[PDB]
Order: C-alpha cells, then sequence, then structure tokens
C-alpha cells in the first residue's frame, strides 16, 4: 500500500519496504518517488556542488539492494550518453530543470550516434530508465541555475559506459561518490 512520502527520510523508509524482496515495481516506485515533494532544507546536506562537473552524493545504500544517490549539476554540467549496466535507473528533480537526450544502442559500425528524443525534466517529475529502453545523456543546460537530482539504481552499480556521440564506441568508466551520508569523500 503506496503512500505519500512526508519526507525524504519518510521516502527512505518506503524504498527499503520496496526493495525488500528480490523484484522492482518499477511504477510503483516512480509513483512514490514523484509523490515525494523536494523539501531544499531536507536534502542540504548532500548537495555539494564542484565548480567544473556534476557531483554525485551518496544517501543510501538501501541494504544492499539500491544506491540512493543525489545529484548536484552546476550552470551547463551535464553526463555523457551512457547506460545503466542492466540496472534499473529513476531520476527525480529535486530543483531545477535537466534536459534527457534518448539515444538507441549503437550498431557494431562506428557512426554518428543520432538523438532519439528529448525531452525537460522539471522540478519533482520522475523519469525512468534501463537499459533495455537505451541509452541517455542528462544535462543542466541552464546558464543560471543549478540543478539538484536524486537518482535511485537498482541493483546498485558503481561502472558503465560512456557512448562517444560520433561514433558509437563505448568505454567503460568507473562512477565515484563525491560524499557519502554527507561526508565529503576525497
Ligand atoms: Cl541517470
Ligand atoms: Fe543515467
Amino acid at each position: 500500500e503506496l503512500l505519500k512520502p512526508r519526507t525524504l527520510a519518510d521516502l527512505i523508509r518506503i524504498l527499503h519496504e520496496l526493495f525488500a524482496g528480490d523484484e522492482v515495481n518499477v511504477e510503483e516506485v516512480q509513483a512514490v518517488l514523484e509523490a515525494y515533494e523536494s523539501n531544499p532544507a531536507e536534502w542540504a546536506l548532500y548537495a555539494k556542488f564542484d565548480q567544473y562537473r556534476y557531483t554525485r552524493n551518496l544517501v543510501d545504500q538501501g541494504n544492499g539492494k539500491f544506491n540512493l544517490m543525489i545529484l548536484c549539476w552546476g550552470e551547463g554540467h551535464g553526463s555523457s550518453i551512457h547506460d545503466h549496466t542492466d540496472s534499473h535507473a529513476f531520476l527525480k528533480l529535486l530543483q531545477g530543470n535537466l534536459k534527457e537526450t534518448l539515444f538507441d544502442w549503437p550498431d557494431k559500425k562506428s557512426n554518428e550516434m543520432i538523438k532519439k528524443s528529448e525531452r525537460t525534466l522539471r522540478e519533482n517529475q520522475c523519469a525512468y530508465i534501463n537499459d533495455s529502453i537505451g541509452l541517455h545523456r542528462v544535462e543542466n543546460v541552464s546558464h543560471t541555475e543549478p540543478a539538484v537530482s536524486l537518482h535511485l539504481y537498482s541493483p546498485p552499480f558503481d561502472t558503465c559506459h560512456a557512448f562517444d556521440q560520433r561514433t558509437g564506441h563505448k568505454n567503460k568508466v568507473t562512477m565515484t561518490f563525491h560524499s557519502k551520508f554527507g561526508i565529503r569523500t576525497p
């Protein structure tokens, strides 16, 4: 029985219930993420920015079932085109707007990766992706507003692939945390 998360802490408690088992009801998870109304005071601890690129700030380890993290995007900061390592990936905006561009998996032949679509994700909206859907790039294209998003990945993963838009060629990337549980982790 899905109830509205009253706070980020409450959201986390609900997520632990939704991930108690071995499978994932994606629509329920997305619905509860969407229902949490971003409250900046509740996540200020995790919202640690870097001047040069977006940061990943671990919030909860989901009793091993998922990683929940907050990503902080300076003006003009964005990601690679990337996959999600056979995991579910949820993205909820907590502040600002992000542009999500979708791409299909490349063929073996070297070719320009053509965007299949794009959307603007707005405050409190939740998006979902997995490798069966395709690849994406996420970007804060704003010149004036930093963005903050809440990401849930299940199972957790710390490696993924970045794709070269010019060729479709992929490279393995290890993902790093800027902080964990509010503590900067050089
Ligand atoms: Cl993502
Ligand atoms: Fe992603």
